[PDB]
């Protein structure tokens, strides 16, 4: 069981590159079940998500690999086995997403359903229920959900109830082959929404809307193929500028979007942050300050993004002052606090709201991850707190962050991966 | 990694013995530090708490073994090492209750702070500030909750403001050495917490008003030893209860106590069930017939136990109608409804609560298992689906039930543990 190995105090500053989104990546990669002809993908990072979703779409007949110079290439030519099997299906719930684009493409599809997930609650009820819509026939059968349509799809208006970005994927990709248009209101906004569906419309769909509560997908008969580049990873960005608040660094992250953080920008300068953004990077500069604690609310897409919690929860940990944190995507993703509370960190949880209050220093003791995304949070405390930090479990990490010690020690931090 | 495989749909009749309560055990082994003379525990149950208990109490000079009568052992008469190693304490947060004992009969105590657990958010704050109040000084260092105190510990009038049964425990233990009468108010009731102070009286302490919510204490110098039976584990019955209600079957639970399942055993009645209570056993016959959905609320005793939530969530997804099932103890103590929702199960939840339809069957498939007491049931849904189940990671149940295979084979289950 691979561990991290992180040494006291640091002053995180430097450059790091980041690399395309992780959850832009992994929709894109399922609806590429949907190509008819070559498809090649560019900035897509080197992380188990990633070798998960191949892993799935080799045993349904896709043939895809990364080549030396790192793009992805991927020939879904020919699909002869329709199922994502239970094996894979559970270690990694987003696979849910191989459903839609199967039974629209080929009219049958199967999927495990996802079980539990110790964040939170996360049914699948409105992927299921928005294919319904489109004409599926949809089945539970031996623990797999079991999509049948005896033609092409038919598309129509769809009101999915919650913002839910996953049932926002699975509709859109299901839509791009249905006969006649479909309207998809009350449609999840993020922005990898908004690059699965650019890339759809490189093969020939006809998407617009992406990136509004309204979406329209006139339905076509096949879809070809294209060359993409991958949407800058947000979280990636928002990680790394958040080390260097929470250490009084300065930090240049590389290659991003500018416009996909500012909920999380405009937190980082209310807590005390210079961050400088042009078209290509964005820069965070703490001056050497420490951080003024900030209230934070997660929400849906433009606001302030679930993925960002865990991190911002370490920066009010050692602000200055008292914070309330309140998440209301996962009503259970607070597992970091406790973890973080061991470091000589303060909070206490009250439902899905914690109450910080900023503490000077942390000190560095062992603690576990649990949380491909959040867990970064732990790994980030050792970088700045006293004495020596492990953190256990890693491949949670491993699986939301590609090189992550190696960008991490880009910046100054002492961190080595070890075993035993 | 274990892992059980359970067979098609069966009738769960027949006779059962239960063991001691786990957690009547823990608390009194811990306690048990306190002991200057010999200790002998029987009714102890074989599972995997009692033997991390075991270790952690020999890393502290205490030599405690379980003989070849299935007694256990014990003398702490030599403790010379005061501290609860993250390493162990880790695996079980019990071990808290470890400092307790440690500080007030040796004035001094180290437990590693626990951390995260997947259920909820387990903070241990009531525990310090209850030791605190008796005179205890505690600070966090390197991850390890530090007690020291220079004299004997105080008595005092102590105000839990949270209905804990860990602090309830605590505050007891460590009062039972302090100078003076301690007094603990709004004390959890829990049977366990009864036998534990019966156990702590045997050895010379002075507890009355366990059971209620008003603890009396007057302490002593210093503990000797006894000879103890743990009291009937509840939530063992209540499970094996549960299995015939499911089922249709007949059960009988051999040396039962018959006063501590009132809200179980009303609810069971209440879904229709005709059950027996003897002073040493409970008969629960479902005559054959599907339970009728019964509305759940958890709550600190004597109204319904969070561990046997997950049980009775089994029942309401077999039984006709529709229930509510509402937890107060853990708001994220649902991990088995999406396990139980791909057996063909059928809930809804929303926040702390879940609302559960009723079907006629369940159908057989894979399932992970996460919560040492709730999980279980998972298994016995396996007992009852059609075709083949299987339960992974059961590590989790061999936490908390003995003989769990051999039990239920008993009542006429077919189930055989394996692994790869
Ligand atoms: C692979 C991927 O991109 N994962 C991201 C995606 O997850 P995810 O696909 O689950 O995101 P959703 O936005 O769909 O849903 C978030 C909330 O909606 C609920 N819900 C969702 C679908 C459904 O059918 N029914 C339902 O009740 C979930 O239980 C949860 O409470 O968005 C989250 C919020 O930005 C991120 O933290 C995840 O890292
Ligand atoms: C070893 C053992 O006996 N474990 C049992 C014990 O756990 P446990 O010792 O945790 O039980 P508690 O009754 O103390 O607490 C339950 C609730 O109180 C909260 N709390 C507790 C202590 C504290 O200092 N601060 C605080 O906020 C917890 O977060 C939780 O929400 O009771 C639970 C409820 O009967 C059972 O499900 C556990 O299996």
């Amino acid at each position: 069981m691979d561990k991290f190995r992180v040494y006291g105090q640091s002053r995180l500053s430097g450059s790091v590159n980041i690399s395309g989104a992780k959850n832009a990546a992994l929709p894109i990669l399922f609806a590429a079940i949907l190509a008819t002809e070559p498809v090649k993908l560019t900035n897509v990072p080197e992380l188990k998500d990633i070798e998960t979703t191949l892993k799935i779409l080799r045993q349904l007949g896709v043939v895809v690999d990364r080549d030396a110079t790192g793009a992805v290439l991927l020939d879904a030519s020919n699909i002869n086995h329709f199922t994502a099997p239970y094996e894979l299906v559970k270690t990694m719930r987003a696979s849910i997403w191989a459903l839609a684009p199967l039974v629209a493409r080929f009219h049958q599809g199967q999927v495990s359903l996802p079980g539990g997930c110790s964040i939170g609650a996360r049914p699948v009820d409105l992927h299921i229920s928005g294919l319904e819509k489109l004409g599926a026939d949809i089945v539970l059968e031996e623990g797999y959900v079991k999509a049948q349509v005896s033609d092409r799809l038919v598309g129509t208006r769809i009101v999915i109830e919650k913002v839910s970005v996953g049932a926002t994927l699975s509709i859109m990709m299901a839509a791009t082959l249905a006969k006649g248009t479909t309207v998809i209101e009350n449609a999840a906004r993020e922005p990898e929404i908004v690059d699965t569906a650019d890339f759809l419309n490189k093969m020939g769909a006809k998407i617009t809307g992406a990136g509004s509560a309204h979406i329209t997908i006139e339905g076509v008969e096949r879809l070809t193929g294209c060359e993409h580049s991958v949407v800058p990873d947000r979280i990636e960005t928002g990680t790394f500028l958040i080390a260097a608040a929470i250490s009084g660094g300065c930090v240049v992250c590389q290659n991003t979007k500018a416009d996909t953080l500012d909920a999380v920008i405009d937190k980082l300068r209310e807590a005390g942050a210079q961050v400088d953004v042009t078209e290509n990077s964005i820069t965070l500069d703490m001056l050497g300050n420490r951080p003024k604690a900030v209230n934070i609310r997660t929400a849906p897409h433009p606001g302030f993004p679930t993925d960002m919690q865990a991190q911002f929860t370490l920066l009010n940990m050692v602000a200055e002052g008292t914070s309330i944190i309140t998440e209301t995507i996962f009503e259970n993703r607070f597992m970091h606090i406790p973890e973080l509370i061991r470091m000589g960190g303060k909070a206490e949880i009250e439902g899905n709201t914690a109450v910080c209050h900023g503490v000077e220093q942390l000190s560095g003791t062992e603690v576990i991850a649990t949380d491909l995304r959040a867990s970064i949070s732990l790994v980030l405390a050792g970088c700045i707190a006293t004495g020596e930090t492990i953190v256990d479990r890693i491949y949670h990490i491993d699986r939301g962050y590609e090189h992550i010690e190696d960008k991490l020690r880009g910046l100054g931090a002492k961190i080595e991966r070890f075993s035993g």
